[PDB]
């Protein structure tokens, strides 16, 4: 009877998924954000709340009237500012891969060496820099995350992220506090309260359950980013599981009882119910296969792969010189010397060598304190190909298949689930 509800805010549009307790899907859809007014202080925000209500309105009015739970995931440090009192955005919001240069001398002063918000993309390099602008009255401001600032439009209680969200800030989901060399500062002031991914925050506003006819007990849970919410929809949640992403880039993701960061090689953990998601990312994938083969090339010679035979090929498939993950060179070469005659060795061999590095990536965070990976789900573009899901079971040593669920609103409606049952 219940129904979840999962919504995705990425980079260009916003998506939608709605759940049973099972996982079954019974709703899902997508609408491209809307432009916005050039005038319009709150910029692409307006878009963001255009396009969550007409995501709320495209939701069958029968499933509606079911769901019980909602949550949503959005872009990492995406930063809003607002005010405490009125709600109002003081500014066009700071996108995730909008940087404050400005700022990194100040955040580096504070924090600790290659902590992670020392990169000009961080959160609080966006804090430090809208601090810094001296707006009268930023005493009281508050800062928000997108995914917050989604929620907060549906429950109306301000000023509640989550450990994945805040992560990019400073927060740090071991000792669930944000630290004394942040509390220090003044702007800490607009910092959110944070609870776990996927817990509820409160009731659903009546202005929702009016106009859209959701349940009057209906709640809104606190949500995740984009990332981890795509993560979410494989469904694993033992430690030694593993997703592969096979998309543009090679990324990697491995949970882990213990916390891994490593500056060296750009390793980053978030915290995931009681354990940790350890995660890297190679250049090598993708984008190289483009450059290389066009998708029905990819298929169709892909067809003509024995994958239970070794490929003697030794590449390091890249477009351009540099890795910092598995290896940290920003000087390492490509290699696709020497190149068969054959296209189908030539394949063979930079879909194998790409499994050595995925192999090499999860040795690495290993060797780095994580649990050893057990089991590898697949996502991303390569995920379809049968071919390389057997080389990589063989290179890699362990069992490797497809993630069932790869939506970033799947795993968004999986953490609607959660705070259901949490708060019942
Ligand atoms: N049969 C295939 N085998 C391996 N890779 C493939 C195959 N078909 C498409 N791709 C690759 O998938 C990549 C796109 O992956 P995708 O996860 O959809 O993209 P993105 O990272 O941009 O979100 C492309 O670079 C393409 O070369």
């Amino acid at each position: 009877e219940k129904l979840y509800l999962g919504m995705d805010f990425g980079t260009s549009g916003g998506r939608f998924t709605v759940i049973d307790e099972q996982g079954e899907i019974k709703a899902q859809g997508k609408r491209e954000y809307p432009p916005f007014m050039k005038e319009e202080s709150m910029g692409w925000a307006s878009s963001w709340k255009a396009t969550l209500f007409s995501l709320l309105e495209d939701i069958p009015v029968t499933v509606r009237s079911l769901v019980s739970s909602i949550s949503l995931d959005g872009t990492s440090a995406t930063t809003l500012i607002l005010n405490s009192e009125s709600g109002e955005v003081l500014c066009q919001p700071y996108l995730y891969n909008q940087s404050c240069p400005d700022a990194l001398p100040e955040v580096k002063s504070i924090a600790p060496a290659n902590h992670t918000v020392c990169s000009g993309t961080s959160t609080l390099c966006k804090l430090v820099s809208w601090w810094n602008t001296e707006v009268p009255n930023r005493e009281s401001a508050v800062l928000l995350h997108q995914a917050d600032w989604l929620l907060w439009l549906l429950h109306g209680r301000l000023g509640v992220s989550d450990y994945n969200n805040a992560l990019k800030v400073g927060y740090d989901p071991e000792s669930e506090s944000y630290p004394s060399w942040l509390l220090g500062q003044p702007y800490s002031q607009l910092l959110p309260k944070v609870q776990a991914p996927g817990t509820s925050i409160g009731n659903l506003k009546e202005s929702f359950t009016r106009q859209f006819g959701f349940p009057d007990d209906c709640i809104v849970c606190t949500g995740t980013t984009d990332s981890i919410a795509a993560f979410l929809a494989a469904r694993a949640t033992e430690p030694g599981k593993a997703v592969t992403s096979l998309g543009s880039t090679l990324a990697i993701k491995l949970l882990s009882t213990k916390r891994v960061d490593d500056a060296r090689y750009g390793v980053y953990s978030h915290r995931l119910d009681d354990k940790w998601l350890v995660g890297g990312a190679s250049n090598t994938g993708g984008a190289i296969l483009r450059q290389l083969f066009s998708d029905e090339q990819l298929e169709r010679l892909s067809q003509e792969i024995n994958p239970m035979v070794g490929s003697p090929l030794d590449y390091y498939p890249l477009q351009s010189s540099g890795e910092r993950f598995p290896i940290a060179d920003p000087n390492l070469a490509p290699r696709l010397l020497p190149r068969p005659e054959s296209d189908v060795e030539f394949l063979h061999g930079i879909l194998e060598s790409i499994a050595r590095i995925e192999g090499k990536g999860y040795k690495l965070l290993k060797e780095l304190g994580a649990t050893e990976a057990e089991e590898v789900l697949t996502a991303g573009g390569g995920a379809k190909n049968d071919k390389w899901i057997k080389i990589r079971q063989r290179v890699l040593g362990l069992p490797v298949k497809k993630a069932v669920h790869t939506e970033a609103s799947y795993g968004a409606s999986l953490l609607a689930l959660k705070g259901a049952k949490q708060n019942s």
